[PDB]
């Protein structure tokens, strides 16, 4: 019960993936040998916490065959979320939503998977680019504490997002 298959003609998307499923979900993802090679399909194994296997499939099965697949757009400050940090944010945003999450250019984010994991990242980025506008504790010295990597080019802009937004990105990392 620890294998699911998807449709054979998604091999190549499965492969090129597989290091960032990894990365991000900490499994191992395995691309089992198909037993005939005309079959329509073919068998993923994963390895791992039963939580992390759980959200590294709905992220195989929403890149095998998305359900929703748009673009996002919002306004360009908000961009150093979706790069800073290493891509940490971007990671737990995927780690939490299970959707397919790829920058474009400053200001838009493609975003794809199943019709959940697709809304339910449509709404956190939404709720970001709202929070922009907002205005208002040491909500900055706990979100300071997150930005561990070195040679971050984005932590000044991060720095520079208001409370606001900065307050909502504490609560997505700091979540199941």
């Amino acid at each position: 019960a620890d294998r699911f298959a998807v449709s054979a003609e998604a091999e190549n998307k499965v492969r090129e993936q597989q290091p960032h499923v990894e990365r991000i979900f900490s499994v191992g993802v395995s691309v089992l040998p198909k037993d005939c090679p005309d079959n329509p399909h073919i068998w993923l194994q994963l390895e791992g916490p039963k939580e992390n296997a759980s959200r590294a499939k709905e992220y195989l099965k929403g890149l095998c065959s998305p359900e929703l697949q748009d673009e996002i757009h919002y306004p360009p400050k908000l961009h150093c979320i979706f790069l800073g940090a290493q891509g940490f944010f971007l990671d737990c945003l995927a780690w939490s939503t299970s959707a397919h999450l790829v920058p474009r250019a400053p200001g838009s984010l493609m975003i794809s998977g199943l019709t959940e994991a697709f809304v339910m990242a449509q709404s956190r980025v939404e709720e970001l680019a709202e929070r922009l506008s907002w205005d208002f504790t040491g909500v900055l010295r706990d979100f300071s504490a997150l930005l561990q990597s070195p040679g971050d080019a984005h932590r000044e802009a991060l720095l520079q997002l208001p409370l606001a937004v900065q307050e909502e990105l504490l609560s997505l990392v700091q979540e199941a």
